[PDB]
C-alpha cells in the first residue's frame, strides 16, 4: 500500500528560476503527511501560452509573432544541464518519486516533454509527446517511438500520457501490454468531458489513473485520482489550488483483473494484432573512427 | 438530418413465438411518430438467462443444469429460417431500418449475434459476439474475424458491438477504419460506468452512440443517445420503460473531427500499425466436384 | 525542342464545378497557339483559404470554426471519382501534358496534392504534400516517401514539388538522383525572394524550373521560367493574370551538366551518403484468403 | 550584438612577403571603427593564377608549363610554420577573429584552404576544399571528410565553405546540423547568379551570410553580408576595392526559425536520412613503439 499526491498550482509563465522554487516548497510541503509519489501539470517549469494567437492568418507572418516566439524560446530548459541537477538533487534530500512535465529545447526547437525521477537523484528518463493537438503544432515538435517508457519501481510500474496523447487508442495498448499498474496523465483541460474519459481508461486497464491539471488567473482546472474498479478516491477540485492525496491499494488490481483483462485473456490473438516500431531516428548521423 | 429510436422493452423469456408480437405491438408505436431506424436489446428474442447459475460447481454438473440448459436450448431461431421472414416482412410493410438482437442455434451450439434489415425487407448480414464475458463461455460460443460489418445505407454507415465488445481497443479502431458514423450498441448492464464509457466512445470516434437496454422485473436498464460532441440529447431513461428518440444532425460529423480526426491525421503510421486477419475459418470441410 | 505554358489564373473558391470550365476556356487559348505541357497554380480546384484564421487561440475551439471548417471540407474532389474522368478527357481531345493543383478528400481529411496526365488521357500518378508549412498543418495533412514520381516521358522527365518543399536540401537531392529535367513547381507566395531561391534550383540542378502562381483580389503572383544557365526566358508577370511560355531547348542541359554536375562527378560518395525510405505506410490492413 | 567585416582587396600575386603586410595593415584599418571579426578572401596569400592555361592539350605537355608550375609552387606557405605565427601574432594584438584563405603545400602538392584564429593568437583549425572545380583539379588537391570544423567562440558560431562548395545540398546539410550561425563563403566568382545564389542559403539556414570576393586589375567582385531574413544589410560593392562594414543582431535568428526549421521540425527523419563518413584517411601510415 503506497500512497500518492497531485498538486494543482500554477506557474509564473516567465523568469523560470523564480517557478523553480515553488515546486521547492510544495515539495516539502507535500513531504510532511508521508507521501511517496508526487506529480506535476503540463508545462510546469515552461509555461504554456493560453490564450496567445501569435497573430498566424494564412502566411501573413507578421512582426508581432517572432517577438513573442522569441520571448517565449528564451524561457525553456534543456536536459540534461543546470535545471535537471537541481530537481535531482530535490527529490534526493528525502525519498519521494518526481514526475514533473517541463519544457526542454534542442537547438531552435521545443518539445513538451516528462522527466522520471528516483527517491535516490538518479534521472530515470524522459518522453517527448507524440502529436501536439492543434494550435501547438506551430510551436512544438513531433516524438517518436523511441521514447515511451516502462520504469519499474519497487512501488510499482509507473509511466505517462499527455494532454490528448490518451484518446489514442493504439498507443494504450501499447502501455498495457508493458505492465502499466500507476497510468500518470498531465492535461490542460477542464471539461466534463475528461472526467468521464479517464473513467474509461481505468476500467479498460486495470491500473490507479492520477491526473493533475493546473489552476490559473482560463481553466479551473480539476484532477483527481481513480480505483480501478471505476471509483473516485479523491474529486475534481474545481475551487482554488490545493494538494490531493489518497492511498493506493496495489492488490485492488489482481481482483479487477477477474472479469476483465486486455492483452491477456481478452484481445483474441487470432484475429488481431499490433506491432510497434521502436527506432531512434535522427536527420543526420555523424560516424568517426 | 435523420432521427431514430431506441427501446427499451422486456422478453417473455421463454415461448418465443409469444415475444415476436411485441417486436410489432411496439414497433408501430415507435414508427408512428415518424421514425426511420429502430435499434432493440441485447437478447431480446431468445432471452438473456439472469440468475441462474445452472449448479456448477468446478465439474460437479449435477441434474439440475443439463434440463435447465436444453429447456434454454429449445428456445432459440435458426438462420435463415420462418423466423427471419418475419421480420422481413414486418421491415418490408412500412420503412424503417431495422436491427435486432437475437440468439441462434447452429447445431446444438449458441451463439449470441444481431441481424441487420433495411427498408425494402433485405437481409443485409450479422455479427457474431467475438468474446463472451465471464459464465457466458460456459454457454454461448466464440466468433472469428469474418463477421464484422459495416453496410453503407443511404442513411449513413451503421455497425455494432455487443457488451463488453465496447473495451476492446483493437476491435473498436477496426470498426472506425471503415467509417462508422452510427454506432449502435445494445447491452445487458447498467451501472453508472457504462454511461461514462459511452460517452468516450462518442470523443474518440466521431459517431452517434445510440445504445439499447432492456427493463424488467433487476435490469435498471439506462439508454441513451449521445452527439460526437459529448453531449447527452435523450437521457438515460432509468425510470420504466418507454420509446427514446432523437434528431441525428450528419453534418455535425465533418465538424467534429476538425480537431480529432483517428487514423489519419492524428494516428502516426510511421509507428504504429495494426492488422487484421478476415478468414472464414471452420473445422470440417467438404468438397466434391 | 518543345515549349511549354503556365498560367496564372485565379479559382471561384466555392462551387467547385463552376471552376472547372475555367481550366477548360483558358486551357484552350494556351492551347491554340501550339502548346505542349501546361502546368496549373497550387490548389486550383479546391481553393486556398486566404486571411481565414478559423478561431484558433490555442485550443479554445469557438463555434465559428467548425462552420468554415466544413464549409471548406465540403469543396474537395477525391481520386478516383467523376472530377479526374472530366480532366482525362479534357487532356485527351487535342494532344497536351496536363499537370494541375488539386486538393483531395479521404474520409475527413485533407491533402492537399497534384495530378499528372499524359496525351492519351491516361492517368499517371499523384504527388502528395510531405509537409504543410504554419497554420497549413491544422486542416491539411502529412505525406509518406511512397509518393515521389519522375514519370519517364517522350518529351523527357517530368517531377514536382509544392510551396516550401522546395528548401529541403535532401528531397531535392532525391529527386535529382533520378534525372529530372523538367522541374514544375507550382506554388502560393509572391515575394521578391522567390525567385532568387528558384534560380539556385535551376543553377544547381540542370533542370528548367517552370513554376506557376495564382492572381486573384493578396496573390500578386509572379510565375517565370528559368533556363539552366540561371537565364529567365519569360519573365516575372506581375501585372494581372495571363498565359506565359517560352521553348525548352533539352540540348541545353548536357552542356549544363559540363561544369557542375550533382551526384557524379561532383558528389562525394566516400564522404556523404543518402537514404530514402519509401515505404507505404497506412494505420490499418485487412487480409483475407 | 557583434559586428563584421569582409574586404575587397586583391593579392600582388610573387613575393608573400610583400603581401603579408597588406594584411596588417588594412587589420589595423579595420580595428579603428571597433569591428570585431574580419573576413578575408579566397587565396589571398598564394594567389589565384587568372587567365593562365599551363599550355594543356591532352597530354602534350609542353616545357612552356613546367616552369610556371614550378614559380607558382614556389609561392605557397605551410602550415604550421615561419607564416602562421606571424598572423597569430597579428590577430593577437587585440581583439579580433581572423578567417583567412592560404594556399598550403604538403611535399609537391597544394590544397586550397582557409585557417580560423582566435582573440588570443591560438590557432583553431583547417579545412581544405573538398572539389575544386574546372581546370583547378590539375593544380590543387582534394579534401576529405574528416576536416569541416564546427568553432564555437563567445560571439556565436563560425564556419566556412569556398567557391563551389556552396552548391552541394549534402555539405551545407551537414553544417546545418551542428549549429552554424555564422556563415562564412569566399569565392573567386562575380556574376549576378552568385548574389542571388547566397540569398538561398541565408533563407534555407537561419545563418547570416558573409562573403568576400577580391578586385583586381579581371573579375571585379562584389562582396556582401545578409540577414537570415534575405535583406542585405551591405551591398554587393563592384566600384574599387574597400573595407564593408555591418553589424549582426544574434537575436534575428530565434524569430527566422519559427516559419520554418530545417534538421529540426522539417526534414522527415522518417523517410530521409543522410551520414557522414568523418575518418582522417592517408596514405602511408608508420607506427612505432
Amino acid at each position: 500500500i503506497v500512497r500518492a499526491t497531485v498538486v494543482q498550482a500554477s506557474t509564473v509563465f516567465y523568469d523560470t528560476p523564480a517557478t523553480l522554487d515553488k515546486a521547492e516548497r510544495l515539495l516539502s510541503e507535500a513531504a510532511e503527511n508521508g507521501s511517496q509519489l508526487v506529480v506535476f501539470p503540463e508545462a510546469f517549469i515552461g509555461g504554456y501560452p493560453r490564450g496567445s494567437t501569435f497573430e498566424l492568418a494564412i502566411g501573413s507572418r507578421t512582426a508581432k509573432g517572432r517577438d513573442d516566439f522569441r520571448k517565449y524560446h528564451a524561457s525553456a530548459i534543456d536536459v540534461p544541464g543546470p535545471e535537471v541537477e537541481r530537481l535531482a538533487l530535490m527529490a534526493k534530500k528525502y525519498k519521494v518519486y518526481l514526475v514533473m512535465g517541463v519544457i526542454e529545447r534542442e537547438g531552435y526547437t521545443l518539445y513538451c516533454t516528462v522527466l522520471f525521477f528516483d527517491s535516490q537523484g538518479l534521472f530515470l528518463g524522459k518522453h517527448r509527446k507524440l502529436m501536439p493537438t492543434a494550435l501547438e503544432r506551430c510551436i512544438w515538435g513531433f516524438g517518436d517511438g523511441s521514447t515511451i517508457p516502462v520504469f519499474d519501481t519497487p512501488i510499482g510500474k509507473i509511466g505517462a500520457a499527455i494532454c490528448w496523447e490518451n484518446r489514442m487508442p493504439s498507443l494504450r495498448t501499447a502501455m498495457y501490454a508493458k505492465g502499466i499498474e500507476i497510468y500518470c496523465a498531465p492535461t490542460a483541460d477542464s471539461r466534463e468531458t475528461w472526467l468521464a474519459s479517464m473513467t474509461h481508461i481505468a476500467l479498460e486497464g486495470g491500473c490507479f489513473v492520477l491526473s493533475a491539471n493546473q489552476f490559473c488567473r482560463v481553466c479551473a482546472g480539476g484532477s483527481s485520482i481513480i480505483s480501478p474498479l471505476g471509483i473516485v478516491l479523491a474529486g475534481p477540485n474545481y475551487r482554488g489550488e490545493a494538494l490531493i492525496t489518497a492511498d493506493l491499494d496495489l492488490g485492488d488490481i489482481a481482483r479487477a483483473k477477474f472479469d476483465f483483462d486486455v492483452v491477456g485473456h481478452y484481445s483474441r490473438p487470432e484475429v488481431f494484432s499490433l506491432n510497434i516500431r521502436e527506432h531512434p531516428r535522427k536527420a543526420v548521423s555523424f560516424k568517426t573512427s
